[PDB]
């Protein structure tokens, strides 16, 4: 199925006659990083299952819906489980959903993710504010959009020098201010690696050769369908481990250090994003 | 269907059958670069859609014909509506059109298109001769060449040293010095970004630390296909910004803005390669 | 054909038919380097296009099979005929023989390749003991695990820091000294350029700053499949040519010359492989 303008608005149709809401806030949140979903409020669960033209997502499993509601008295629309593209979905499956949240009326897409720290400023627990990306899949002809140009979207050559908003950077910093955790805040850019495989020691260094100060495997694909159709974006990355300072020592990644941090921070994160919702201009 | 010699000959055959040109150099122009095609003498218009075993061009849409006659007393065959990989198509689908004009007789392709600026001797409006190149989609496992080989044509394992001919390029210099615009002729080495969104400001300083001069999103494709099979070429490519300079001073490039450099060394472009053709050995 | 459990273990089944053998090492040889095959005693042959759900290979034509008995006193599975991603076989193609590998009993997987040289230090018949990698084609979403993860096998997200056991590479640097030819051993970072074009000079010369040693067109799919479901691996790269020094010269490689190489090493590689499959512990 593709990304375009027909299919797109039957999905929308189908979502505004089951839910009633009419939303204005968009968020996809990083594994172990949902709890902010399980409280919106007068909330509606949409099975993507059950919704026309929706990817499949039985092979891998896992939950997939989307979720409308409040949160701070702002109308918003939430992915419940996320697409990545190492999981072998098309350009097309993960572009649709972000352009339905355009006709729908998203105006601003918050992000988050789960990442390896590059520089050497960066620790386990860390947030960073991404500024800019360096999409290596793009580059060798993955960019999420190779293929037809969808016009009714956006144009043939998109510009992304300011797919990531200042303000939204700057507001983010700000209530980290207020509530005395901008200790824990930092920006840099973000380098995104196809993946599934964690990035190897070497290439850990050649990125830190590059300028990349944080890498991982999801993100930009969205960031990119966003800034096309015009939808501008916060995102921000939690930062599992140092990936050079693992090189130098010969210490490992996995799974389940991930979600250790995941938890560590999930709450704090939570709070700051309810925040953030609710202080959008 | 594979770009293989049993179906290039098929579309060679149609060609000659109609044409009656038997030619010995090839063009492909880049986007506003293309007034020099409606001046061939003695033209034959030859839609792609009439050829047999010719890419399927209409989901893109716009002009796609090959147009045979003469230039400068020289016999020519031009593509007029480039075909690009960031639209979708595959390797066999960029590669048959270059095959075809090997079995016309094609001896030289003369290549032109619009890149961003890397080094910062580069200013919009100069030319850049492409010295070599730097090929992220081939190092990622999208090159133009993977699949079977189709021995016919060439090597399994081709060697790219000597794709972008030196005596070609010492006669472009040399016509530029004898009518005095040498002063906006450079040499540089391209990198082939997918695309189709312009790099990002983190991509092009990334790209200045790798020693890339120019970037953009075609010309690497049609290249290897035609050392692959022995063709001589010559790339030139317009600068339409310096990509460097604009993230410093976070300004933006547009296809409007791209269109306009275009308009404005067409003529000049025109009359160069009109004398190129004309005075190739 | 998916590489998934019931597959691999369909193939497997008719392997222990056929050959009675149970192997705990498993050989891949690169071009020219297959001699040793020929040599493992009590042999069978069974070729791929006997085996249940192994890829087909008719496109390419060439050699194919699977190649079991003894070297050494030791029970040994080679792969006669290598599978490349440059010719257009998918993920799920190059991990099927390597997952058949696992069922059977696999515990060390023995590599050989052609390389070329980037560090200054390697010349032509040099050996590298390869010591990790750079995965352009990993990077840009054309990792060999990009698709749905089989779980029987291994974990969703590989790290891959020990992939190069370290131990193998001491058994192969000692028996290199055993028999006085330790100056021809070396170790280093392999980059995987997806192929089949050699590298161009710009691309040798990019590769240089990024601190890689050596690079190919091979091995980094087989190894991260092998290490996903937790198979040892030792990976020795043979030196064509250093493509740095041939830039500077303007001297090209060619398939002809890399063959010559793999002629004069090709019966110490014999003698040195039948040496560590004896001593490996
Ligand atoms: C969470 C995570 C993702 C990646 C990546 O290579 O994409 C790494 C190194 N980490 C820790
Ligand atoms: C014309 C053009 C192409 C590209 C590219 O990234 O491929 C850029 C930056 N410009 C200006
Ligand atoms: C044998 C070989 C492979 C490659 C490669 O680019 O992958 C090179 C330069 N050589 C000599």
């Amino acid at each position: 199925v593709v990304a375009n303008y027909e299919n797109a608005s039957m999905a929308a149709d189908y979502i505004k006659r089951v839910s009633n809401v009419l939303p204005d806030i968009g968020i996809i949140c990083g594994s172990g990083l949902g709890k902010l979903i399980e409280e919106i409020e007068e909330r509606k669960v949409i099975p993507y299952i059950n919704i026309p033209n929706f990817p499949k997502t039985t092979v891998a499993g896992h939950v997939g819906n989307l979720v409308l509601g409040s949160v701070g008295g702002r109308k918003i629309v939430a992915m419940q489980g996320r697409l990545h593209m190492y999981e072998g979905y098309s350009n097309q499956e993960i572009a649709l959903p972000i352009r339905v949240m355009k006709l729908l009326g998203v105006r601003v897409l918050l992000i988050t993710n789960l990442a390896g720290g590059i520089n050497r400023k960066l620790k386990s627990g860390d947030f960073v504010l991404i500024k800019g990306h360096i999409n290596f899949p793009g580059l060798g002809l993955n960019n999420v959009l190779v293929g037809p140009n969808q016009d009714e979207f956006g144009p043939r050559f998109p510009d992304l020098s300011n797919a990531y908003d200042r303000l939204l950077q700057q507001l983010a910093l700000k209530i980290a201010q207020e509530n005395d955790f901008q200790d824990l805040v930092h920006e840099g850019v973000y380098a995104f690696n196809g993946g599934p495989t964690y990035e190897s020691p070497d290439e850990s260094n050649m990125l830190l050769k590059l300028g990349c100060d944080v890498v991982g495997m999801s993100t930009v694909p969205e960031v990119i369908i966003a800034c096309h159709c015009g939808i501008k974006v916060l995102a921000v990355s939690l930062i599992a481990n140092n990936s050079i300072l693992d090189a130098e020592n010969d210490v490992s990644i996995n799974h389940e250090k991930v979600l250790a941090v995941a938890e560590k921070r999930a709450d704090l994160l939570q709070m700051w994003f309810k925040e953030i919702i609710t202080r959008l201009p």
